[PDB]
């Protein structure tokens, strides 16, 4: 649904998240947290950590956030074409962690709002434009797989 050159934009912007996957990750996460303060409670691993400063000193957190955004770069860099990416997400994630399709776009949020505080040279309207259908592809094709593994989230 997105041109090749949205495509261009998602992938140059993504390069800049992987100069520093786990200070993206963290971020993200804390934005997440921080904003929708329910996401903290699907957590069950990280829902003791009520502080930004908590947060920002869990290096297990920062370790999952590598674990997320490495998953999602693997998602984005298919341009589409996620199909066997999204599989085994989509199953952990209705089945195992039982993350409803509204926290994915609370995360959503959070990955726009980072990358335009980090980069937002680079990340301007087209950029975001772009990332933005993206992410709404992710979790429209994620969405699909939650009701294929009968658990609508
Ligand atoms: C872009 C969206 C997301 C991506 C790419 C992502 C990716 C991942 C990956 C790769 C894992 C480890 C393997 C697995 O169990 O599937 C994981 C684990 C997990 N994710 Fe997600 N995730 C996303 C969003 C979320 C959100 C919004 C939550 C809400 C709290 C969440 C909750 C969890 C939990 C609870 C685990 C298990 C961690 C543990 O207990 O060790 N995920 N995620
Ligand atoms: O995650």
């Amino acid at each position: 649904v997105l041109s090749e050159g949205e495509w261009q934009l998602v992938l140059h912007v993504w390069a800049k998240v992987e100069a520093d996957v786990a200070g993206h990750g963290q971020d993200i996460h804390i934005r997440l947290y921080k904003s929708h303060p329910e996401t903290l409670e699907k957590h069950d691993r990280f829902k003791h950590l009520k502080t930004e400063a908590e947060m920002k000193a869990s290096e297990d957190l920062k370790k999952h956030g590598v674990t997320v955004l490495t998953a999602l770069g693997a998602i984005l860099k298919k341009k589409g074409h996620h199909e066997a990416e999204l599989k085994p997400l989509a199953q952990s994630h209705a089945t195992k962690h039982k993350i409803p399709i509204k926290y994915l776009e609370f995360i959503s949020e959070a990955i726009i709002h980072v990358l335009h505080s980090r980069h937002p040279g680079d990340f301007g309207a087209d950029a975001q434009g772009a990332m933005n259908k993206a992410l709404e592809l992710f979790r429209k094709d994620i969405a699909a797989k939650y009701k294929e593994l009968g658990y609508q989230g």
